């Protein structure tokens, strides 16, 4: 038998030392526990270098996309097929790290987006963003707006343009590949032509930034965002009294949101699993470490079905699921960033006039894809 005495756990979400620590304790009193807990920046970078030289106890917890990666070429541990193990999970959250009768890791935090609405000093639209040019010139009466948002980002900005029919990737039985991407299609530009439409008449300019669209909503002129337990976290100061409601509507469809599951998986090859299969399997399974996590946890996020049960109490949750499936999961190579700067080239390409938007891009998936 192999037996130890120390369990390494690796987070990057600055907390749960008093749980974890707590836990391993009490395994540690019955015969064989010290549990330790880093956050480090390069936790990523630096568990696959430290994973190869020699670490061993020490698990790894943060985004699925680059675990996904990391997975093929990083350094994660490939987990082998079970029964009741992935048959007890849930279909979405389980799903999001999930690959063909596969998983390398648990997933713990559901990113996602949901509409917020203003109540106390704001009056927002039943079901139309088509509102803006009338609520919104009611406003520039005064000298406000309705709606209040980034102005430049994929994974939110992205989801509207995707909103017609532009997908990213062509996700089929075994996966997108590459020679399929569907993201350059009519509806990516009727969707981002609706978009070009507001800015083409009342936001005129398009160069708030996210620190500087951040001090907009500071002030707080503006009744109406469309935001969830991904790109906001940590709420500022949006009037206490507001609404929570699933995203709205668009051309006859819902936005595309990214999918994201942030996951501690065991190593690349295989770390100790009777230690960590045993503890993970029967305390993480428990109200002590599901909850003992969740109470050091903010608000969204996610740790296994029956704690996504107690968690799910929130109505943040809820909607960060039901947006987490629905949508398009971050794909598994590198080369996604030939995208970002494709896309946010032919953004900035519709924009400003001297377009080849469709073009550039286009042949960016040529090139991306070729």
């Amino acid at each position: 038998k192999t037996e130890e005495g120390k369990l390494v756990i690796w987070i990057n979400g600055d907390k749960g030392y008093n749980g974890l620590a707590e836990v391993g304790k009490k395994f540690e009193k019955d015969t064989g526990i010290k549990v330790t807990v880093e956050h480090p920046d390069k936790l990523e970078e630096k568990f696959p270098q430290v994973a190869a030289t020699g670490d061993g106890p020490d698990i790894i917890f943060w985004a699925h996309d680059r675990f996904g990666g990391y997975a093929q070429s990083g350094l994660l541990a490939e987990i082998t097929p079970d029964k009741a193990f992935q048959d007890k999970l849930y279909p979405f959250t389980w799903d999001a790290v999930r690959y063909n009768g596969k998983l390398i890791a648990y997933p713990i935090a559901v990113e996602a987006l949901s509409l917020i609405y203003n109540k106390d000093l704001l009056p927002n639209p039943p079901k139309t963003w088509e509102e803006i040019p009338a609520l919104d010139k009611e406003l520039k009466a005064k000298g406000k707006s309705a709606l209040m948002f980034n102005l430049q980002e994929p994974y939110f900005t992205w989801p509207l343009i995707a909103a017609d029919g532009g997908y990213a990737f062509k996700y089929e039985n075994g996966k997108y590949d590459i020679k399929d991407v569907g993201v350059d299609n009519a509806g990516a530009k009727a969707g981002l032509t609706f978009l070009v439409d507001l800015i083409k008449n009342k936001h005129m300019n398009a160069d708030t930034d996210y620190s500087i669209a951040e001090a907009a909503f500071n002030k707080g002129e503006t009744a109406m965002t469309i935001n969830g337990p991904w790109a906001w976290s940590n709420i500022d100061t949006s009037k206490v009294n507001y609404g929570v409601t699933v995203l709205p509507t668009f051309k006859g469809q819902p936005s595309k949101p990214f999918v994201g599951v942030l996951s501690a998986g065991i190593n690349a090859a295989s770390p100790n699993k009777e230690l960590a299969k045993e503890f993970l399997e029967n305390y993480l399974l428990t109200d002590e470490g599901l909850e003992a996590v969740n109470k050091d946890k903010p608000l969204g996020a996610v740790a296994l079905k029956s704690y996504e049960e107690e968690l799910a109490k929130d109505p943040r949750i809820a909607a960060t699921m039901e947006n987490a499936q629905k949508g398009e999961i971050m794909p598994n190579i590198p080369q996604m960033s030939a995208f970002w700067y494709a896309v946010r080239t032919a953004v900035i390409n519709a924009a400003s006039g001297r377009q080849t938007v469709d073009e550039a891009l286009k042949d960016a998936q040529t090139r991306i894809t070729k």
